[PDB]
């Protein structure tokens, strides 16, 4: 499986800052900003573009559970979240996920 | 209110590739790939930072739709999704919206 299935599991350790029974949340290990984390679902989803009709309330969540984690972390300034699909989007971890980013300036184009 | 409220409303034309009941999907007017469309509540939403917890269908709803919609325009090499926050996350039109941007590779960082 991939690295987030690893981590779901429990296979892979992680210091996580957030897990419900829908998703887990922790910090990227190569951030981008001062703040940089991830949620992800624990469901099996590996790319936005399959996620079906009912993974709607859950890719929700994950959106809300960023929110609330950006606010724990003190992002009160603001902050990007970004979720990326296949090759042009620059996935390399095929299991939906959700970055939170901020602390700096974020700039245009978004990459 | 904003410019988005004012496209909900059919007070400044747009065009559209995309309405149903709870949002619209547009091309962005400063396009930052090939293929940059906006998808939007119709709900008055300001930021992502004050959705609600009920609002988690809603938001998942945005992300199936930009989905289906880069499907639409062929995005079949990927694309990124993105929602900024605030300053930091160069909010410019203070209602929620989710970019959709492919046909081009997409850069790290994410801005
Ligand atoms: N154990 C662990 N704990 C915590 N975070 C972990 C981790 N293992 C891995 N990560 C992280 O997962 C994220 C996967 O995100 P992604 O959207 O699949 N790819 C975006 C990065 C990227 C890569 N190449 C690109 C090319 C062009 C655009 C972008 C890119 C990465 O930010 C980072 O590797
Ligand atoms: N009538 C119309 N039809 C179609 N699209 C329309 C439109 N009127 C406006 N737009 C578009 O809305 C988008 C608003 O997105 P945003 O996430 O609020 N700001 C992101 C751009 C940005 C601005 N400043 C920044 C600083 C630092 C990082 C980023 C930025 C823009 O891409 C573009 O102006």
């Amino acid at each position: 499986d991939t690295i987030f299935g690893k981590i779901i599991r429990k296979e892979i350790p992680a210091k996580i800052i957030f897990e419900d029974d829908r998703c887990l949340a922790f910090h990227d290990i190569s951030p981008q900003a001062p703040t940089h984390f991830l949620v992800i679902p624990k469901k099996h989803i590996s790319q936005i573009s399959v996620a079906e009709d009912d993974d709607e309330s859950l890719l929700g969540h994950l959106m809300i559970v960023g929110k609330k984690c950006a606010a724990d972390l003190g992002l009160n300034k603001g902050y990007r979240m970004v979720v990326n699909e296949g090759s042009d989007g620059g996935q390399s971890v095929y299991h939906v996920n959700l970055h939170v980013l901020g602390g700096r300036q974020m700039h245009w184009p978004p990459g």
